[PDB]
């Protein structure tokens, strides 16, 4: 299941999210929910544009009739998930929830930009490195929050498993945050999930130790953040473009191969790029010396 996963020193391993508490703070009054247009639906659950009362726009996630129960205690363990992480600025927040009087509903902060790659690619032919276009001062800040609320996530022992821009929001001010959609979207109508024995999975994003080994950690997050960088500064193109996912692509990979700069990037961030994609976890970056890194050269710029 590709979705964010808390860990426990064991040698890390996954905690059972079920067994995260939940907080009756967090609990909404139902009745003071206007429902408006769906922004995004899954084959199990949704996401709907709200009105609050009392508490604003705000996003709203539930499960679809069909659900069966382990997806409404999914639902349960994902609101766990978020209310133990708490608040940062460069993730979509909690903000209440609905558990009794009826189904279970999720309320979270409201992007109104959608998803980063479709930005990316809606201005790609509206873009200028220096001068409402964008510009290469945008793409540095983008890069810089989201290896802040990577930074955030770690430090709370979490891991992402699924980083791509596809999972990053925008909204006002050019404020980017990190999400995991979960039930609100199904991974079978995207080509950039790729079927590996009974697992969908988005291969081309990665680390090696995952592919090969099964192995995901706080540095397997780093590669996924390097892919990242070169969706952002190749302005929402797919990674390894024209390569389709098949056995040379496996060997490519496992014999060094790394993808080629972006035409935009800075070789500053091109340099991070190739050090997330060190073949030795223990080489590549933190996403704490990414935010000091990237906090240089916005300085520098």
């Amino acid at each position: 299941e590709v979705q964010w996963k808390v860990v426990e020193e064991s040698n890390y391993s996954y905690i059972d999210p079920t067994q995260l508490p939940y907080d009756h703070k967090w609990e909404f009054p139902r009745n003071r929910l206007s429902f408006g247009k769906t922004l995004g639906a899954g084959a199990f659950g949704k996401v709907v544009e709200a009105t609050a009362q009392g508490l604003m726009t705000v996003a709203v996630k539930m499960l679809k009739p069909s659900a069966h129960s382990t997806e409404r205690e999914a639902l349960m363990s994902e609101l766990k998930v978020l209310s133990y992480l708490g608040n940062h600025e460069n993730i979509v927040n909690l903000l209440g929830a609905c558990t009794h009087g009826g189904p279970t509903l999720v309320i979270t902060e409201y992007c109104c930009y959608g998803d980063l790659l479709n930005f990316l690619r809606r201005k790609r032919d509206e873009f200028v490195p220096y001068k409402d276009f964008l510009t290469l001062e945008h793409l540095l800040s983008f890069s810089y929050q989201v290896a802040k609320g990577m930074a955030f996530l770690a430090s709370k022992n979490c891991i992402h498993r699924d980083l791509a821009a596809r999972n990053i929001l925008l909204t006002h001010g050019n404020i980017t945050k990190i999400c995991d959609f979960g039930l609100a979207r199904d991974i079978k109508n995207d080509s950039n999930y790729v079927d590996k024995g009974n697992a969908r999975l988005p291969v081309k994003w990665m680390a090696p130790e995952s592919i090969f080994n099964s192995v995901y950690t706080f540095e397997s997050d780093v590669w996924s953040y390097g892919i990242f960088l070169w969706e952002l500064f190749s302005l929402g193109s797919s990674p390894y473009p024209g390569m389709p996912v098949d056995s040379k692509f496996y060997k490519m990979i496992k014999e060094g191969f790394r993808m080629s700069s972006p035409e935009y990037a800075p070789a500053e961030m091109y340099d991070i790029m190739k050090t997330c994609w060190d073949a030795d976890p223990d080489k590549r970056p933190t996403f704490k010396q990414i935010v000091q890194d990237i906090e240089k050269q916005i300085s520098e710029s």
